[PDB]
Order: C-alpha cells, then sequence, then structure tokens
DNA sequence: CGGCA
DNA sequence: CAGTGC
DNA sequence: GCCG
DNA sequence: GCACTG
C-alpha cells in the first residue's frame, strides 16, 4: 500500500523535505511533456511526487532507489544534484521548449499541434493569430490565453457554481449541484468550476443539458462554449466560458457534467480528483481484476458486474483503501 | 517486454 | 481514426 | 521516466 | 478511463 498514492493522505507532501531536487525535476518533466515525451514526463511527475512526500532528505544512491517510483537513472539525477547543486542536463534541453510551452497552453493545441506549428516556423503568439489555421477551440483558447492561465479566488468558484445551481433548480428544484475539482478538495484558489449536477429520483437528470445551458445564456453569463454536444439529447458534459456580471470580471473556465444518480459516488470521486489521485485509485483496481470510470466501479469483462456503490466510501472500501477526505486526495 | 486511467 | 482535455 |  | 471534434 506504501506503493499507492491513493492510500496515502497528499498532505505528505506539504512538508517536502526534497524542494532542491523536485524544483529540478519539474523543469525537465514539462520539457518532456510539451515535446509529446508522455510517458517519460509521466515517470518524472510520479518521481516528483515520491520525492514530495518522502519523510526526509534523500542522502545516497542506495536510499533512491528504495523508494517506489525512483530507479537507477532518477537516483543518478538525485546523487548529482545534492554533490554539485545543480542538473547538467536542465542546460541541454531542446531550444524549442519556451515555444512548445506557449503553443500548447492553447485550449485545444496540445503537443501534436505545438510541433507542427514550431516546424512550421511560428514562434510567438502573434506569429499564431497571424498565420495558423485555428480550430474552432483554439480560437476560443487564444482569445482567452491569458484569462485560461489564471486562477480565480475559491469565492468566485462559489458565485459561478451559485449561478448554475440557481438556474438549474429554477426548472427542479430537486436537482443536486456540487462544485468539485480542485474547488471540493479546499484549495484557496481554481483554474475553473467543475459543477456536477444530479437528481435523486433517478430520472429527472433526464434532458436538462439544453434547458439549463439556455437559460444560463439567456442571462449572458455562458460567453463561449469549448466543448458542448447537444444535437441528440445523450450529452454528458459541457466545457466552456462564462464571466459574472458587473466590473472587474475575468473570463473563466466552467465544466458541467450531469449524471445519474445511480453513478453519483463514481462521478464525485472522479470530478474531485486530484488527477492523479485518479490515475492511482484506477490503476489499483486494475491490479485487482476491477475497472474504475465516473460511471462505475466493475470487474473485469468476460460484460463486467457492477459493484454497489453509493457512497466514494464504498468505492475506497472495495479497493481495499483507507477513506481520504477531498482535501487529502490532492496528489 | 509493455503498460502507464 | 488521431488528437485533445476532464 | 518507473513498474511488475 | 472516458467523451468529445472533424
Ligand atoms: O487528466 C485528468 C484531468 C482531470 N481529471 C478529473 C480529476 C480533476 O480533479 C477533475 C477536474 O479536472 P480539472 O482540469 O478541472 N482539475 P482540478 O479541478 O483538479 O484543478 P484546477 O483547479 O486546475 O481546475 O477531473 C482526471 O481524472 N484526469
Ligand atoms: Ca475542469
Ligand atoms: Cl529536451
Ligand atoms: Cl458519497
Ligand atoms: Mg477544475
Ligand atoms: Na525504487
Ligand atoms: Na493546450
Ligand atoms: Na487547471
Amino acid at each position: 500500500l506504501d506503493k499507492w498514492v491513493c492510500a496515502q493522505p497528499s498532505s505528505q507532501k506539504a512538508t517536502n523535505h526534497n524542494l532542491h531536487i523536485t524544483e529540478k525535476l519539474e523543469v525537465l518533466a514539462k520539457a518532456y511533456s510539451v515535446q509529446g515525451d508522455k510517458w517519460r514526463a509521466l515517470g518524472y511527475a510520479k518521481a516528483i511526487n515520491a520525492l514530495k512526500s518522502f519523510h526526509k532528505p534523500v542522502t545516497s544512491y542506495q536510499e533512491a532507489c528504495s523508494i517506489p517510483g525512483i530507479g537507477k537513472r532518477m537516483a543518478e539525477k538525485i546523487i548529482e544534484i545534492l554533490e554539485s547543486g545543480h542538473l547538467r542536463k536542465l542546460d541541454h534541453i531542446s531550444e524549442s521548449v519556451p515555444v512548445l510551452e506557449l503553443f500548447s497552453n492553447i485550449w485545444g493545441a496540445g503537443t501534436k499541434t505545438a510541433q507542427m506549428w514550431y516546424q512550421q516556423g511560428f514562434r510567438s503568439l502573434e506569429d499564431i493569430r497571424s498565420q495558423a489555421s485555428l480550430t474552432t477551440q483554439q480560437a476560443i483558447g487564444l482569445k482567452h490565453y491569458s484569462d485560461f492561465l489564471e486562477r480565480m479566488p475559491r469565492e468566485e468558484a462559489t458565485e459561478i457554481e451559485q449561478t448554475v445551481q440557481k438556474a438549474a433548480q429554477a426548472f427542479n428544484s430537486g436537482l443536486l449541484c456540487v462544485a468539485c475539482g480542485s474547488y471540493r478538495r479546499g484549495k484557496a484558489t481554481c483554474g475553473d468550476v467543475d459543477v456536477l449536477i444530479t437528481h435523486p429520483d433517478g430520472r429527472s437528470h433526464r434532458g436538462i443539458f439544453s434547458r439549463l445551458l439556455d437559460s444560463l445564456r439567456q442571462e449572458g453569463f455562458l460567453t463561449d462554449d469549448l466543448v458542448s454536444q447537444e444535437e441528440n439529447g445523450q450529452q454528458q458534459k459541457y466545457l466552456g466560458v462564462c464571466r459574472l456580471p458587473g466590473p472587474g470580471r475575468r473570463h473563466r473556465r466552467l465544466d458541467i457534467i450531469v449524471v445519474p444518480y445511480s453513478e453519483f459516488a463514481c462521478a464525485l470521486l472522479y470530478f474531485t480528483g486530484s488527477a492523479h489521485f485518479n490515475r492511482s485509485m484506477r490503476a489499483l483496481a486494475k491490479t485487482k481484476g476491477m475497472s474504475l470510470s465516473e460511471h462505475a466501479l466493475s470487474t473485469a469483462v468476460v460484460p463486467g458486474r457492477v459493484l454497489p456503490t453509493p457512497t466514494e466510501k464504498d468505492v475506497f472500501r472495495l479497493l481495499g483503501l483507507p477513506y481520504r477526505e477531498p482535501a487529502e486526495r490532492d496528489w
């Protein structure tokens, strides 16, 4: 269990005894990430979380290797940093990385698009604005480039959640609306607001997206849509942009998901995160012959069985994990 | 060797 | 499908 | 990158 | 691990 972050409280990271290592490794991890070397970047990310939660400063190659998530190669970098105070590789990162990071911070442009723009000679957002062929999503991402990189005070996230909740409950007073993500995990600032909507009668969540989005558009609250499949009535998620009324307001990202009550615990667990907490818990489930999604915890396919999970605690229990409140899932 | 949700 | 983001 |  | 685009 020591090897699974989802089995451990994330508060272990608040006492990082190895910051002089992790701040350097994070530079490299991001360099691999924006260049598209996603699995190497994942290994770095996991190693950083292992170093952040370790109980003491690492001081030997043997100690480092013993830590789950640190191997020979990562141990060698750790030993370099301690002796020399520096990591030579940081002076030999691809010169494209700063521009790739600039470009992949456009919403809807990932590593493949950023690398293509770089190959085509683009180096600035002015080059993108004037010369690139943007998708509809990427054009919205660029228009809101700075605002999507800002985090909002959690008090503003509360206002946004309440705006959604009031619009929803206006046409069905029984709808339950909960802000998840970093808000539910108790963070002081939030990159966006992630709102989960359900109805305890098990049926009246159906079809609400059309009414809800139209309502939020009527009041001018929604300003742009990034993902919203409104054509066939099977919509599960909305990703877009909102802005509260009055002066001094920024455009803020807003995510909504609507789920049947029978899936509430698994949807709440997914949407609360964190992302690395979810990936850890889902990996653990696989080792136990199970599969965990926002819909269900289910046994391996043959057509698996859906396990009964009325509450988040039941998912933890079925995976043999001690329960963690949302604030302790911040991996 | 291959997954890594 | 590949690419993208939650 | 690391893991089984 | 899933739901989106085009
Ligand atoms: O890769 C991901 C990203 C998110 N998620 C889940 C967990 C996350 O907490 C939730 C909302 O995604 P956000 O991108 O909104 N992240 P979060 O709310 O944790 O942080 P932020 O403050 O940046 O929005 O979706 C994943 O499972 N995998
Ligand atoms: Ca979100
Ligand atoms: Cl590099
Ligand atoms: Cl619950
Ligand atoms: Mg969020
Ligand atoms: Na190790
Ligand atoms: Na992007
Ligand atoms: Na974010």
